[PDB]
């Protein structure tokens, strides 16, 4: 079934079967001979080095990626990619998607802070978001004065040991998980204080069932909650003259700012597609996260990080006859998570993003930002010659 979203206010709205920006870019290829989409620095870069690479597929190296642009094949692989770097690469009925997890924290600590009822259904799980982001935002800086947001990881794989708990320091210098804990949340058998109601499985139990475990007992969903929780922050944090993204330009003339998104692209796509992960709502939130994954933005530090992706991307799309596959895609999660606490870590977050996402994707504004976010990539139409 099609549904409808609207990223900015007065632009058009979309109506799309699973993702926007695969329904872009096919309408950038309907006028070859005049012109061709062309994609931003680091597209480019990543385009130039991908057509070096002797095991790259030969499906993705048609004409337009030496023509300032990149294929059709290519922007969809690579905006694939992108996409499912926070998408569960297994079945497990204990799992719930990361937006999901991140939903049931951040309802939780509203419902704490303001002594109001819990969500009991999809629809009251997704109101309210803006508000429950800026009470998130605001509260999190008396956190993240003496904590930051990396994970004090044992070992490159994501899950938990057998039993469902990680070390016991591993989410210990977390803001986020310090600021729940100051509240009351995730309480455990060892708690120093009296244990108060665990709000988050009183909401899984109502909206997904018995089968979603506490998170402080079964901590893969605590683990992958707080990291799409920081990509909601970082999203925030980002949106608050001239522009590159020209949507007449691209299709033709007849096509807060964050409370607009939340309600006009991220409700209707969780209500028509409740499974969603972060990086399909916000692929372009995980290529900052990525950028950043060094902690530094200097052009040997964008390099490496650029070799890194671009094996793992090389070794995601290939076609050949698994070990290798689920580390690559582990590490490109992995990466994001630590460019994700590393943005968060910045002293003025917004500004890091503003210059990384400036200088890589050439977006100029708010509105540039937005569509960034949503679609990975802000591309310009180049003439033919």
């Amino acid at each position: 079934g099609v549904y409808t979203v609207t990223v900015y206010p007065g632009d058009p709205a979309f109506e799309i079967q699973d993702s926007l920006p695969q329904k872009i870019w096919p309408m950038l290829y309907l006028h070859q001979q005049r012109w061709l989409p062309s994609y931003g620095p680091w597209h480019i870069r990543f385009t130039s080095s991908a057509m070096q690479l002797r095991n790259f597929p030969r499906s993705l190296r048609g004409q337009a990626n030496f023509q300032n642009s990149m294929s059709l094949k290519l922007i969809t692989a690579l905006t694939d990619v992108i996409s499912r770097i926070s998408l569960d690469f297994y079945s497990d009925l204990r799992h719930l998607s990361d937006t999901m997890s991140a939903l049931c924290l951040i309802a939780a600590y509203y419902s704490e802070k303001n002594q109001t009822p819990l969500p009991t259904n999809l629809p009251e799980l997704l109101g309210n978001i803006t508000a429950k982001v800026t009470l998130l935002v605001r509260d999190l800086k008396r956190a993240a004065a003496n904590k930051g947001f990396n994970f004090n990881r044992n070992s490159s794989s994501l899950l938990p040991a057998q039993g469902g708990l990680y070390s016991n320091d591993f989410f210990q210098e977390h803001a986020l998980y310090s600021l729940f804990r100051t509240a009351g949340m995730l309480a455990s058998s060892s708690s120093p204080e009296y244990p108060r109601a665990d709000s988050v499985l009183a909401i899984t139990a109502a909206v997904f069932g018995d089968n979603i475990p506490p998170f402080a007992a079964y901590q893969w969903n605590l683990r992958s909650g707080l990291k799409a929780l920081e990509s909601l922050i970082l999203l925030f944090l980002l949106l608050d003259s001239n522009k590159r993204l020209h949507l007449e330009a691209l299709l033709g003339e007849s096509y807060s700012v964050f409370s607009f998104l939340m309600e006009n692209y991220l409700v209707p796509t969780l209500l028509h597609r409740p499974t969603t992960n972060m990086s399909a709502l916000f692929p372009g939130l995980y290529l900052l996260q990525l950028e950043f994954s060094s902690g530094a933005s200097t052009p040997h530090a964008i390099h490496l990080t650029d070799v890194k992706f671009r094996d793992i991307f090389n070794i995601l799309v290939q076609s050949n006859v698994s070990q290798e596959l689920i580390r690559a895609k582990q590490s490109l999660r992995v990466s994001c998570e630590t460019g994700s606490g590393n943005l968060l870590e910045s002293l003025s977050p917004g500004t890091t993003m503003r210059d990384i996402i400036r200088k890589e994707f050439m977006a100029q504004d708010v509105y540039d930002y937005v569509y960034f976010c949503v679609l990975g990539a802000l591309p310009v139409t180049v003439a033919v010659v």
